């Protein structure tokens, strides 16, 4: 058997703090989406039906990301969800807006769905989020040539993908941002069920490392579980991160809030999963706590990343991938940067372990 | 201390994804059982008293698969079972059938058992199972020499095995096929009673190079928890996989059905068990969760397997094991694999923790 | 990516046996504070308000050791419990005393804090410690400069670090001691909110080497449990010990003693928590158990340094240090230190799990 | 810091399978216990106060192993512990015998301890067992060439060890077998409270290397939990193998049986626990299940080590170790060595997961 690496997740290394002269407060963390789009802030929440609707659009847009709208509806409603948050109005001055200064927005799409594509334009979208559970392949290359020869101006995403072949191929087929992710989302069984997948930290670092000879933005989607891993798949590389499950909690995200044994939960289901596909399911249907809004999330994730930038001495995003340095660590380096030997009795708002 | 390797099993290694032009449902799956048998998918129903009888195996059979029907009964009842299979008869399109249109099946045979090798050649067994707990043995060997003398067009599988050498030195008395696995069976406590194994993916990776260069497929036997496990184990270069586990929660496993504190189980034992064996065990005895039938296990463990092959761009298994590139991952690389920070409310068909 | 080095902790690593000629009696365990000030035994009390105030400093103090009085309380009221350890008063023949007999103390300062410094320096405090999450910044640095500047004869901790560049730029600054820890506190989540930090081993070596060029000692903060990572820690080259979980539980520490399901606690939070605070916080607030006197918990502490210097022949620090030999460990390995196969029935005064 | 070498235990590596023309029944398992002395099987009861006294060391010897009588007793007891021993008579034709025909059995002293020494002699035992934690000190040293200067032939076992340097030294002051085992012990903390011991099967390794220049055997002491530890053990070349915890639970060890929420126990604790020294303890005091018989309970782990030795094609112990091909394995390979995706509904004799 061809053993290529060993591959590193998020969990594996840890980054060396450095000499500072800026305060997190200090830091400026916007990045760009494609090559033709900056955030003002670097989230993205993920394209799924239990994540990412107008109203969560509309707050991840006015807090400086960008929502993507999912795909599992008729292309009607998609593009009504897109209209929503395009003539949405208000205290937002990081707000994410084009040119018309309106809040932009992305929205799904899979293999060949042109006249999806089509009708979105035409409503508006800022960006067309391109996605199949292998990027890497025939029907993705093809469906991204098509949408550049007829929309030449339309900023396209596509992924998902893992290796840097991938990225080669997607690149050069014309994208404007790559996504990485094969596995990790927290929702996910696709390594499971397949035995394919890469650890998200090597991904990441494999794929920028193609991505970056193009001039093209990596956005690293799935399997955050923390602000640290925001800033760690910054500091590798990334441009951007796609958040599903710290997100489905949120009042803006759809579905209703329930009670189960004194705690308080949303649903959250991979798109593959069976509920959410009605080819075996590559994910799983559960539930996540309740956390409040969007904006809380975000910020404590957000300040999570300006102390990490504060740490590394890093004035910006570009600043902080030039400088960062990485250790190494074991199980035993883990148990250690987790709270141990104390219990908890208040939770923070920034850190629960379940 | 002599150590030789750092060895590895399934849950240290993933395939990485390939340039594919193949959908899962377009990739091909047949494959080898022996140097002259062949699968149209590629699993085996272990040969155990708690997984493969009549039932299973000609269920196995059926889907294009094999049942091999175990020894732990005496030559007539096995000659029996077997009997069954082959007198078994669009629905089954993919039905695994020798010349004359009858379902294929095996036997499990144990070393100097040439009565029992007797009889069921003369039932109009497919493949003979030559199992012992230490492949790599005078008696196994020379029992290979004798069979293969005695019936020179008999197929004839021998494990189990977990090194170059014990592969070599079957391949050279004349096996058809080797059976690779000592101890990572469930119920298997081989490796904690007698200190003996070699991680699962390391043994096929070895015993497959050795093999190779005589032309004798590997069955990868023991240790498929996940349909995943099972694309690995045939990306390395097995030919075709053993699955006990995943087969002793169904319908066609011998053993009733029970209900125990509000879950439904079959029962399922190591053969080297106290229960089985009737003292120095080598299994133990347990149970397994109710999953229904055979045709709906086999259904998401193929799923699993072609949806691989599409991962990698691979048409068939053969194109599969020319492909695949394997990453090695850590115990962190692993967590993230797995559902993490998130409460499964429903559970899925073909993944359960 | 750039990946320096892989960093290990104490759950790593052991120390290896060496002959010896020493029982743990008669090992000495006097060690350095600061290039000036002196301790009798080698632990410091954490600068938190769940651990150290006055009564905690006067019995670390007494014993041989220091306390770090927290600076989470306004000028005034620290430089009362400063005070309150200055005019304490065969019994205690350790303490750790200063020239006219008083005992010793420690007060925690941050960034640009000179009025604080003023009062405490007027109020006879013996060493201050600058603390900031991040020691290598240039305010951390400019405040060295200009205490050092204004108080030349005042002793001066600064951290926290992690890193040899760091270490380097504090010992240049003219620190007296250099503190080191990111993100091992048992109440700390700053590695997990941040992603930054240095597994404590490899970063108290990293950073001696260092200050050692200087003749500056290195104090290791954090991510103690067990008095095996004292030794540990001080065999790798610290010169001394912060603790804070081990000593919240005491009858001294601050707070007041509380039953919860049968259970005795105390509070415990980190400097940083929301609590604390009182918005991104790099700490939790919890709670400990109660286990009585700081007097049992350091004899018990400095028990197992004394019995590891035996172990490695070692008479004193400077000897340990030089003698100590480690072995890195897996998993498996950490399991066969802890108590394993075996309920513990009656709990050790030294060992909780 | 100087870090000498990676160190594994038991748990990191397995055993290949080898070439065999032998089965396990008709292996060999006769071993040196000393340089002059034979067991017909490789197994010593621990010298603990809730293992061995003199039925448990009936029991052992009977079935060619030793018991080794602790030294938590005045000279008198121990004495009559050990004439109890040499007194007993019988069905157990691998009886470990002396010249007369008389059960052997060993006896436990401390540093100095010359006089309980000289008692133990006249009472005829047939090996005294010379403890410490720490066997590389001056105090041993120097009991070792007392007792070798004033009873040149008696047989002398000494530890616990665990570098090669320490079993140097023990051999050139002439022991006759060292033991090794620094932390290991099911009931010890030694590592935890002072930091200090190495890994079980490294420690082996290194000692037998040095000790076999000597010619002198090593005794494995600590840590076995299961049959294959045993062989493991034996295979990195210990000479015979000391077991405390395996056997606390059985009938004939010191102690009564007692139930506690439906389950039968034994007490089980260190030597250095609070409880037995009446220094900081270096050990705990604990409860073991209880098993039955010595009989049943070493029948079980000759079995597994006959087992292991007609997978490696050996025909007795010098042979095993000859032959004996090890391979590391991952946290994964251990999960797999285990069971693993079964609930267990009848408990195994040799198998048990707490
Ligand atoms: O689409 C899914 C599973 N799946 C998912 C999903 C979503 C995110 C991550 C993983 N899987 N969503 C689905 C929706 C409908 C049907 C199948 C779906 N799996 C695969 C597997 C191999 C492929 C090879 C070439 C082309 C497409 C391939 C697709
Ligand atoms: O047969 C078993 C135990 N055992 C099993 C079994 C089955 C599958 C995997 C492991 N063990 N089934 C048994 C049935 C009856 C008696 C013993 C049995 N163990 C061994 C062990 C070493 C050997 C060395 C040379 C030749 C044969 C050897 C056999
Ligand atoms: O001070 C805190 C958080 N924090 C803490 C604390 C204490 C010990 C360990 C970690 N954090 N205590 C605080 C008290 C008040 C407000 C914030 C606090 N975090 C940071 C993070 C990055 C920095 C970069 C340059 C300079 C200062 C930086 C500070
Ligand atoms: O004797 C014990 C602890 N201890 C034990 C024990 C028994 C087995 C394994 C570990 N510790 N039994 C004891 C009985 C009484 C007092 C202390 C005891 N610890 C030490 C530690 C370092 C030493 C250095 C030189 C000489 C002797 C040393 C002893
Ligand atoms: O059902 C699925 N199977 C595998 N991955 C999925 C599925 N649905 C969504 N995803 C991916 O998982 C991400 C969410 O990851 P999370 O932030 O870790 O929960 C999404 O952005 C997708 O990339
Ligand atoms: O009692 C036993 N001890 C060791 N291996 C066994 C025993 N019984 C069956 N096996 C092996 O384990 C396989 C089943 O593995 P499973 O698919 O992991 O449950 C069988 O096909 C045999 O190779
Ligand atoms: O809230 C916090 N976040 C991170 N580190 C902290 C915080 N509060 C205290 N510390 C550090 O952690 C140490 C206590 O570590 P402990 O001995 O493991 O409990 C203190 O001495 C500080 O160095
Ligand atoms: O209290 C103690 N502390 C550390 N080791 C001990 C203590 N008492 C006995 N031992 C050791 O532990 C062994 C028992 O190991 P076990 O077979 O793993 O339970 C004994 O043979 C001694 O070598
Ligand atoms: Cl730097
Ligand atoms: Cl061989
Ligand atoms: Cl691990």
């Amino acid at each position: 058997m061809k053993i290529v690496k060993r591959a590193l997740t998020f969990e594996d290394v840890l980054l060396r703090p450095g000499y500072s002269e800026v305060l997190p407060k200090e830091v400026k963390i916007h990045t760009k989406l494609t090559k033709n789009i900056t955030l003002n802030m670097p989230l993205i929440s993920a394209a799924m039906d239990t994540v990412t609707e107008h109203r969560a659009a509309i707050m991840m847009a006015r807090l400086g990301g960008l929502g993507v709208i999912h795909k599992n509806m008729d292309i009607a409603s998609q593009v009504r969800e897109v209209k929503r948050v395009k003539k949405s109005e208000s205290e937002y001055p990081d707000a994410n807006k084009d040119n018309f200064g309106r809040l932009r927005v992305g929205a799904a799409i899979g293999v060949g769905q042109m006249d999806r594509v089509d009708a979105l334009v035409e409503a508006g979208v800022d960006v067309v989020v391109l996605d199949s559970a292998h990027g890497h392949s025939k029907g993705i290359i093809d469906t991204v040539k098509a949408i550049k020869a007829k929309y030449p101006n339309l900023d396209l995403i596509a992924g998902n993908i893992a290796t840097a072949a991938a990225a080669k191929a997607l690149c050069e087929a014309g994208v404007d941002a790559v996504k990485v992710g094969i596995g990790p989302g927290s929702i996910c069984t696709t390594r499971i069920v397949s035995g394919v997948g890469v650890p998200q930290i090597s991904a990441i670092d494999e794929c920028v490392e193609e991505a970056n000879k193009f001039g093209v933005p990596v956005i690293a989607d799935g399997g955050i579980k923390y602000s640290g891993d925001i800033a760690k798949a910054l500091a590798v590389g990334a441009s951007s991160v796609m958040i599903g499950s710290l997100l489905a909690g949120t009042d803006e995200s759809p579905g209703e809030l329930f009670t189960y044994q004194g705690r308080q939960y949303k649903s959250y289901r991979g798109m593959g999963s069976l509920g959410a596909m009605q080819l075996v399911p590559e994910g799983i249907e559960g539930r996540v706590p309740y956390v409040g809004s969007i904006r809380s999330v975000v910020h404590q994730l957000l300040g999570g990343l300006r102390s990490s930038m504060g740490y590394v001495g890093a004035k910006d995003i570009e600043d902080f991938q030039k400088r960062a340095e990485f250790v190494e660590i074991t199980t035993a380096g883990l148990k250690e940067s987790h709270v141990h030997d104390v219990t908890i009795t208040h939770e923070a708002p920034n850190y629960k372990v379940n």
